[PDB]
């Protein structure tokens, strides 16, 4: 279009296919988290990506692969499947899904594993997205395109008091900034 441009971490150097990453809160907003696989509501296998409300710990790196695959460079506009790097070992994937559409779940929330225990139920199907609508420095956005009837959305924030539950917003949310895991190859 006007047109798609290399993924970067930010560090300066476009960004690659299941390279382990790192999502920071951008520039503390607000008051910026990690993500990781978080504790929020209880038991069956939890699905729930937390974003933290401490700085301390970056959590899980982050494989962006279009996934049955190996690719050189993410650019702006290229599907892909998004999976931590190490499952609680009682979910059956680590991959994103998206929980939808009732049972105060109440937005579609991030989810990892393959059948839900507990709150919403129905994963939808979609590959995923992203990147920035940006200004002068850094990173940006990752966006979902539904199965269904998803010509797709943004991904915000919902919090439920235990963390902050990633979710798809009306609007858009989150600046985002990508730091390798590290590595050669």
């Amino acid at each position: 279009k006007n047109d798609a441009e290399p993924v970067i971490d930010t560090d300066g150097n476009p960004l690659l296919h299941r390279g382990k990453y790192y999502i920071m809160p951008s520039n503390w907003g607000p008051p910026g988290g990690g993500l990781r696989l978080g504790k929020t509501r209880n038991l069956n296998c939890p699905v729930t990506v937390l974003q933290d409300y401490n700085e301390a710990i970056n959590g899980l790196p982050v494989k962006f692969n279009i996934r049955e695959i190996l690719p050189r460079t993410i650019f702006t506009d290229t599907e892909l499947n998004i999976e931590f790097t190490e499952k609680p070992n009682c979910a059956e994937n680590r991959a994103w899904s998206l929980f939808k559409g009732d049972d105060r779940g109440h937005k579609a929330r991030v989810g990892i594993g393959g059948s839900n225990g507990h709150p919403g139920g129905e994963m939808l199907r979609g590959g995923f997205y992203g990147e920035q609508h940006g200004l002068r420095n850094g990173t940006y956005k990752l966006v979902f395109c539904r199965d269904g009837s998803s010509t797709c959305l943004d991904v915000g924030r919902y919090g439920n008091r235990e963390g902050r539950r990633l979710g798809l917003s009306e609007a858009g949310e989150l600046g985002v900034g990508f730091e390798k895991a590290g590595g050669g190859n």
